[PDB]
């Protein structure tokens, strides 16, 4: 019956970002920063040219929520902006709507997850007393940041085993090298296995209950039984990365962690971790 676009002002003007979807595709999607304005036309068009569609009002949403998986359908929109285009009568002929929304919130970065999503997209809706003609496109959303020494990370036991692991910095762009050294001090006991990790852990707090999920990014691993120093470099760049996300509206978090990793002869494994800040450089 009607076929609905929405097409954005300077549509070829603009810039268009990768983004992973639930499924595994990357889609590339028109890239927004905070506040900017949306604007653009919904777009109608008469599949019958010869026969009207009748309707309830034609209206375009611009909203950004946080979709939980433990509660599927349960959304938690965090902006919505509602724009009423047309009020109920009849469309005889297909045609557009002008719309624009000037100051759009956008705090947080879109983000496609393990138990949580969390999206922006505009909604255009031809309500009919029987079903709804509904259209979205999704839009990407990315948070810019800007910042300015050498952090320690250590493990073993007292006596018979102390390994010192040491880098640049605690805060990353996602496209910074991570660059330490690892310090064999003191080594009573064989090592069977050493590795360098970097862990993603995303945290989902829906209702009582809060889900866990660890992604292993990157694993670094260290040679050789015959354990001087080993210098380290983590290419970031090389690695599907996201910002670190931290109590996104007190629904869920994304943080990455160095994990130091170490099994003796024995067997026996030692973990230490720290918490690295990534960020998102401006190109």
């Amino acid at each position: 019956s009607v076929e609905v676009e929405i097409l954005l002002n300077d549509a070829e003007s603009r810039k268009r970002a990768e983004h992973k979807t639930e499924d595994g595709k990357k889609e590339k999607y028109f890239l927004f920063y905070d506040g900017e304005t949306v604007s653009g036309k919904v777009s109608l068009s008469l599949k019958n040219p010869n026969k009207r569609l009748e309707h309830q009002g034609i209206k375009i949403e611009f909203i950004g929520q946080i979709e939980l998986y433990y509660d599927r359908g349960n959304h938690h929109e965090f902006v919505s902006l509602v724009k009423d285009l047309a009020r109920p009568g009849e469309i005889t002929q297909s045609q557009a709507f002008d719309f624009e929304f000037t100051h759009v919130e956008k705090p947080y970065e879109s983000y496609t997850g393990q138990n949580v999503k969390l999206r922006y997209f505009l909604r255009a809706t031809i309500s009919r007393r029987l079903n709804d003609v509904v259209k979205e496109m999704d839009i990407v959303v990315h948070t810019l940041s800007t910042y300015p020494s050498s952090i320690k990370m250590e493990v073993g036991i007292e006596d018979c085993l102390h390994i010192e692991f040491e880098y640049n910095k605690s805060k990353y762009h996602l496209k910074d090298v991570i660059v330490g050294k690892i310090y064999f001090l003191s080594v009573e006991i064989k090592i069977k296995h050493m590795e360098i990790d970097i862990i993603k852990r995303e945290t989902t707090g829906t209702g009582p209950n809060v889900y866990h999920e660890n992604d292993t990014i990157a694993k670094y691993e260290i040679m050789d039984g015959a354990p001087s120093s080993i210098p380290i470099r983590l290419f970031l760049a090389g690695y599907e990365l996201t910002p670190t996300m931290r109590d996104i509206n007190k629904k869920f978090s994304v943080r990455y962690y160095l994990n130091l990793v170490l099994i003796d002869e024995e067997e026996r494994r030692y973990f230490k971790q720290q918490e690295v800040v990534l960020w998102r450089k401006g190109d």
